[PDB]
């Protein structure tokens, strides 16, 4: 097993994954409502700069993350991009606001976090509040598929890489029941995939929002969960 698993990684520590030149995931871990969860997140290389997407699930694994990005990368984050409001992916903005990194979100996420009382990235996205949006943040295109896991769920692509960030919106093979389903859209999470299906077919690597990578294979498989918790 190369992937961090759950099992490997220890309170407040976080692992970096290389998946291809100048893409890493990075993994982190949480007690949450009884079980340890692994997060993931996506760091892509700007040049000599860093683009974060997402934090590590909290301030103290946030501050870990930087920590572990000097220590095996040494490139500066400048920008952070939150791929929607839950705390595995804002909990931690306030750590890299003050490391000076410019965070960003929808204003569909913005608005979503300050309802909730998560933290709130700075900056706003624009171009993405409709289905099937996408837009360029430098190395990745950001896609809005449609609601899926939450209504402001983003993709992320790395076009030099092949590699699809799926977050929250796209189940590991390991999980065959529902996650954390309390904000999300059942009857058009199907058609929100199916729209990241037509729009990254090219896709070699995808990421889901926790546990391993796979391939395109993971929108067919969270596509059954989804259906199967549907008809629950
Ligand atoms: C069950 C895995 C999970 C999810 C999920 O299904 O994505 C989330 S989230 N992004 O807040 O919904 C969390 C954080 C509490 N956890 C532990
Ligand atoms: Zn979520
Ligand atoms: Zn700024
Ligand atoms: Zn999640």
């Amino acid at each position: 097993g190369e992937y961090p698993t759950v099992s490997e990684i220890p309170v407040g520590e976080v692992r970096l994954y290389q998946i291809a030149d100048g893409v890493w995931s990075h993994i982190a871990t949480q007690s949450f409502d009884g079980a340890v969860y692994p997060s993931n997140g996506l760091i892509v290389r700007d040049g000599d700069e860093l683009l974060l997407i997402d934090t590590a699930w909290g301030a103290k694994n946030t501050a870990a993350l930087l920590a572990e990005i000097e220590k095996q990368i040494g490139l500066p984050v400048t920008r952070a991009v939150s791929t929607h409001f839950h705390d595995d992916r804002v909990g931690g903005v306030d750590v890299l606001r003050a490391a000076g990194v410019a965070t960003y979100a929808s204003p569909s996420t913005r608005r979503l976090a300050e309802v909730e009382g998560n933290e709130i990235p700075t900056h706003s996205l624009e171009g993405l509040s409709s289905s099937g949006d996408a837009v360029r943040f430098g190395p990745v295109e950001l896609f809005y598929p449609g609601a899926a896991h939450s209504t402001d769920n983003l993709v992320v692509y790395v076009p030099s890489a092949s590699v699809l960030y799926g977050g929250c919106a796209i189940y590991e093979l390991s999980r065959t029941s529902a996650g954390n389903v309390a904000d999300a859209d059942l009857a058009e999470w199907p058609t929100s995939i199916e729209r990241i299906q037509q729009h990254y077919p090219e896709a070699q690597f995808v990421i889901p929002g926790h546990g391993l990578p796979g391939g395109l294979d993971l929108l067919k498989h969270t596509t059954n969960v989804v259906k199967a918790h549907t008809n629950r």
